[PDB]
RNA sequence: AAGCAGCUUUACAGAUCAAUGGCGGAGGGAGGUCAACAUCAAGAACUGUGGGCCUUUUAUUGCCUAUAGAACUUAUAACGAACAUGGUUCUUGCCUUUUACCAGAAC
């Protein structure tokens, strides 16, 4: 085992380097998802319950959308939909519709978290 | 517009009473505080069908063109010349808390 492994050589690939920071969450950065169709600009959830949608490209701030009372701490953007899913410590899973950038729906019946 | 000739013919009477073609007949009408199914808000916005068309062979859809038929609804835009409630979010009001609520918006 220990032959047939060290004989084999891994693919090189180059280092990372910070590119840019980004302030402007009160609280602690939970989730990220980005534009999984166009690329154009990703959500970030947070402890101070907000999500806080950023321009990819320049960094700056688009919109906040608030509809937590506590943590967000998963977003997820569906590519076949227009959809924006949240879920929070508040026990409520949310959908958004991007196309007005409200939530339409809330699906029920999580015991915790 | 009536008197006469052409079209229509039908209550009839014929040649014909054969060979034809025309229009009907081979399961009736009016109703029901009966039922089921289909359909009713959209490029002013409809479906079938003949020929041509991108999907690599255009199929059934989307496009061009020819043509037959469109019931209901609608422009001081809606089936309803009528008019209720509820959910979510936001902003208000009353407000000691929740329900029940104040009244505007959006979905
Ligand atoms: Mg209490």
């Amino acid at each position: 085992r220990y032959e047939k492994l060290l004989s084999q050589r891994p693919e090189w690939h180059a280092p990372w380097k910070l590119s840019r920071v980004i302030n402007g969450h009160l609280g602690w950065v939970r989730c990220v998802a980005i534009d999984p169709v166009d690329n154009e600009w990703f959500i970030t959830g947070s402890n101070d319950t907000t999500m806080k949608v950023w321009d990819l490209a320049t960094g700056k701030l688009k919109t906040t959308l608030a509809g937590h009372v506590m943590t967000v701490r998963d977003v997820a953007v569906s590519d076949r939909h227009p959809y924006l899913f949240s879920v929070s410590e508040d026990k409520t899973v949310k959908c958004w519709d991007l196309e007005k950038n409200q939530i339409i729906r809330d699906y029920y019946g999580h015991l915790s978290g």
